[PDB]
């Protein structure tokens, strides 16, 4: 069980009850506890422990909470220099579409992301 803290804006990734995805600075928020599960090595599912929803990216590059674990829900987890991870959509990997947060905490669409961006860097923080 983890938190994913984005160093752009300093937000924890949050999947809202209505399917929305964004970031919240508030560590006591109940929709930021996430469970990561692996299929292949380096391939993960990211699941809201509160609502049981899965993080997902659609075919136009945006993040939604999915009620179903489908192939839009697999991400490639990659360590980068300095301990943070990037999460690349497996289905759209060839387009370099990363899970991302803007500075103001709102989601970043897949086609508007790229390596080097602060928005794409997440620190996984194992919940006690």
């Amino acid at each position: 069980p983890k938190l994913l803290y984005c160093s752009n804006g300093g937000h924890f990734l949050r999947i809202l009850p209505d399917g929305t995805v964004d970031g919240t600075r508030d560590r006591s928020d109940q929709h930021i506890q996430l469970q990561l599960s692996a299929e292949s090595v380096g391939e993960v599912y990211i699941k809201s422990t509160e609502t049981g929803q899965y993080l997902a990216m659609d075919t136009d590059g945006l993040l939604y909470g999915s009620q179903t674990p489908n192939e839009e829900c697999l991400f490639l987890e990659r360590l980068e220099e300095n301990h943070y991870n990037t999460y690349i959509s497996k289905k759209h990997a060839e387009k370099n579409w990363f899970v991302g947060l803007k500075k103001n905490g709102s989601c970043k669409r897949g086609p508007r992301t790229h390596y080097g961006q602060k928005a794409i860097l997440f620190l996984p923080l194992p919940v006690s």
